[PDB]
DNA sequence: GCTTCATCCTG
DNA sequence: CAGGAGAAGCC
């Protein structure tokens, strides 16, 4: 999952409990055992998102840090409620209906105001495609600034340090947006081939976040089925050590 | 890249 | 049941 996935997430969070003096705090880590008694009677303020990394904030300007990676989940469920599945809790925050409940994730840190800019993955991370005042000029700019140019999409589009909230399914469709493969690069491109790039870089992981579950897949998961734009036959090999959706007709 | 820690589902 | 599907670590 990805920023899409992971605001979609933190808004659910924040439809349950934010604002709510929590009546309970659990962690399965015994290094954050310590914040529970200390959590307890305070509530989130507001939870935060800057990619796949999600911050929930505390009334004690405590926050709580959290990555899914690729199996952790959130649920929310009435209070004294816990369906089951075979999953390993991470963390619980209760309250008198609403309950939130984190499941699998493995990085599960808890920070206080300063690592807020100083932890590993915050202080590297740039812009949000979901950031609103992230304007497709902007991200037009990054794709030409030196620090990028240079660096072909297939790599870039994964890379946090450039765009936070982008994974390989956002990574596939996008390219298969515009037309292109992995194998560009920002500096190899037209006036009009950028400016494609760049809202697409945008607009369609919004699309995603705003609609799935309207967006539906074009390329991801469709190795064998037919290319809608042209009708290629779509073959799936390896990009950046991770499986690529491309048509063969409809990229260049 | 490449190699590795780290969960969970098909397959 | 081995593979396989977001990042940091080391060349
Ligand atoms: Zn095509």
């Amino acid at each position: 999952p990805q920023g899409p996935e992971i605001r979609r997430a933190a808004d659910n969070l924040e439809a349950a409990i934010k604002g709510k003096p929590l009546t309970d705090v659990w962690f399965a880590f015994p290094q954050l055992k310590t914040y529970q008694s200390q959590l307890i009677g305070q509530h989130v303020t507001h939870v935060e998102t800057r990619g796949k990394a999600l911050l929930t904030h505390f009334s004690n300007d405590l926050t709580l840090y959290s990555h899914n990676q690729l199996y952790g989940v959130w649920r929310v469920v009435d209070t004294g409620e816990e369906p089951q599945t075979t999953r390993v809790l991470r963390v619980k925050l209760q309250t008198a209906d609403k309950t939130i409940l984190l499941y699998s994730a493995s990085d599960i840190e808890m920070l206080r105001p300063e690592q807020l800019t100083t932890h590993p993955f915050l202080q590297r991370v740039g812009p949000d495609v979901l950031d609103p005042n992230l304007t497709p000029e902007v991200v037009k700019e990054r794709l030409l600034s030196p620090r990028f140019r240079n660096r072909q999409f297939a790599g870039l589009l994964l890379d946090q340090a450039f765009l936070a909230g982008l994974g390989n399914y956002l990574r596939v469709e996008i390219l298969w947006q515009v037309g292109l493969t992995g194998n560009h690069k920002a500096k190899d491109l037209n006036a009009a081939q950028l400016d494609a790039l760049a809202h697409a870089l945008l607009e369609i992981p919004r699309f995603s976040y705003a609609t799935r579950g309207l967006f539906r897949f074009k390329v991801f998961h469709r190795d064998g089925e037919p290319c809608e734009r042209c009708g290629s036959i779509i073959e799936k090999t390896t990009l950046s050590s991770r499986p690529f959706y491309w048509c063969p007709g409809c990229q260049h």
